[PDB]
């Protein structure tokens, strides 16, 4: 029933000292890059964006670090109706940006940006001689610290303004987290990364909306006292951790043929936050309901492979499993996997 689950919950305890250590690691070599930009004239507003504070786990040994570049007066043109994919333009020219180095008559190009961004850092990971920094062949740099910690380093372009029309039936947390909130998240900044639309398309940035994941899941309950007392102790965050394990175990078990590269722990996180939405409820995640709420995100998760069909959180318009993404061969081999995990009492958590 539970019983099996929270071992497992409880074995990933153990593990937090071990990714301690070598969090350290990651921000101590980041500080040096984040130095060395600042001494460049359009990576002077670079920053460090919180998203472990400035440190993101997508894997047991992969680091998502962000940077962000505040862009002020940024116009926003849409590309090809894809919803997530945009141009960069600059609303006027009142006194000329330091960004204007990699502009192509209106537009800002996104290849030319990331290139001088990944030469500034290839000179920078030389010359910190304290610990083994190399680099490798995807729109982030990738690091890796003595040969086992993997770093992955991205840039977005911050922009202050209101979020773009595709967002505006996104993030459906009136029901759960309130109207009030909805409205106080959206008035927080949006991010472009340069995520490049399939040659590929190196002029197009996609919308990032990572920094809000650490807003909800600290204050995910429909009451704002949840998780605060041994009474109102739910499960949402246990089931976000054992839905993230088990896609993490699969790709494991599956690197064998190479068939779920596609798949990342951002589909996992999107589909658990639609159950969330589903079930506002903290009486629809009980902690003593361990094993069936995470049945309930197992089934949406299975749902969605199945159908095909898994919106972005923040663009309902943009679908994560189109047969442009993701092949339809990928899915219906993911959804046999797990179909077999959820059938035999999940039998890839037994260690
Ligand atoms: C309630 C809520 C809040 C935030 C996210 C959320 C959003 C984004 C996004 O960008 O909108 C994102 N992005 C990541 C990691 N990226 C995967 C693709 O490659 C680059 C790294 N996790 C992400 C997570 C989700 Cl689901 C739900
Ligand atoms: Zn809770």
């Amino acid at each position: 029933g539970a019983s099996k689950l929270r071992a497992v919950l409880e074995k990933l305890k153990l593990s937090r000292d071990d990714i301690s250590t070598a969090a350290g690691m990651v921000k101590g070599v980041v500080d040096h890059l984040l130095l060395r930009l600042k001494c460049d004239s359009a990576f002077r507003g670079v920053g460090l964006l919180n998203t472990y504070e400035h440190v993101k786990i997508s894997a047991p040994n992969e680091f998502d670090v962000m940077f962000k570049l505040e862009v002020p007066r940024i116009q926003l043109e849409e590309y090809s109706n894809t919803r997530a994919y945009y141009f960069v333009k600059f609303k006027r020219n009142p006194k000329e940006n330091p960004l204007s180095q990699f502009l192509e008559g209106e537009i800002l190009s996104a290849s030319k940006m990331l290139s001088k961004f990944r030469k500034i850092i290839k000179e920078e990971i030389n010359d910190i001689k304290d610990t083994d920094v190399i680099m490798k062949r995807s729109p982030a740099v990738t690091l890796l610290i003595s040969e086992k910690i993997s770093v992955d380093i991205t840039l977005a372009l911050e922009s202050k303004s209101s979020w773009p029309a595709s967002t505006q039936e996104g993030l459906r947390i009136q029901n759960w987290l309130s109207a009030k909130v909805r409205k106080q998240l959206r008035l927080k900044p949006f991010y472009l990364v340069p995520k490049h639309a399939k040659g590929f398309q190196e002029e197009t940035w996609r919308l990032s909306f990572s920094h809000i994941e650490k807003e909800i899941l600290n204050n995910h309950g429909k009451s704002k006292t949840c998780c605060e007392n041994k009474e109102e102790k739910c499960c949402r965050k246990d089931c976000l951790k054992l839905m993230k394990y088990l896609l993490e175990q699969l790709k494991e078990r599956f690197k064998d043929k190479k068939h779920l590269d596609k798949f990342s722990s951002y589909h996992v996180k999107t589909a658990f936050f639609h159950v969330c939405t589903q079930n506002p409820q903290d009486s629809q995640w009980d902690r003593k309901d361990l094993g069936l709420c995470f049945d309930n995100c197992v089934t949406y998760f299975l749902q969605c492979l199945r159908t095909e069909k898994l919106e972005n959180y923040f663009i309902p318009e943009f679908n994560l499993f189109s047969s442009n993404l993701i092949d339809k061969r990928s899915k219906e081999f993911l959804t046999k996997q797990i179909e077999y995990e959820r059938n035999n009492e999940f039998p890839v958590f037994d260690e």
